[PDB]
């Protein structure tokens, strides 16, 4: 596994009720523009980012995705750097735990993510893996098993109540 140089974390609560923090390590040495991307998204320095977002798809032993900020549903969030950025390490192979980038295809990488929870060998070599879940695991979990129903979508808002650097 490669270094963690950063953490970062998500406080959650789905509907007044407070499921935990998710503490995650980030692979700065790894994948640079990517990480400090997260990073800074988790701050909210330059203005926007996860706090107050929801995780808006989840799907049963694969994974659970959040970081539309914009639209949140699935079609939106933007960079620190703009719009999209390029892949940066393509050679990291997925694992449960795993923090990979969403994206539409090659160089495409904008601020939504997903966080594995079973192993995905269909996304390794396509998605940029940048860092993993060091705490907090249990919290990934119950995600997971939330009510959804049409798209995969929860049926209460699964809410991301705060988030930063640690």
């Amino acid at each position: 596994e490669p270094e963690v140089t950063a953490k970062v974390y998500f406080d959650v609560m789905i509907d007044s009720e407070p499921l935990g923090r998710i503490t995650i390590g980030l692979f700065g040495k790894d994948a640079p523009l990517t990480t400090e991307n997260f990073r800074q998204l988790c701050t909210g320095e330059h203005g926007f980012g996860y706090k107050d977002s929801i995780f808006h798809r989840v799907i049963q032993n694969f994974m659970i995705q959040g970081g539309d900020f914009t639209n949140f549903d699935g079609t939106g969030g933007k960079s620190i750097y703009g719009e999209k950025f390029a892949d940066e390490n393509l050679n990291v192979k997925h694992f449960v735990g795993a923090l990979s980038m969403a994206n539409a295809g090659p160089n495409t990488n904008g601020s939504q993510f997903f966080i594995t929870t079973a192993p995905t060998p269909w996304l390794d070599g396509r998605h940029v893996v940048f860092g993993k879940v060091l705490d907090g695991m249990d919290v990934v979990l119950r995600i997971e098993k939330t009510k959804t129903n049409s798209h995969d979508r929860p049926v209460k808002p699964v809410k991301i109540v705060a988030s930063g650097e640690l």
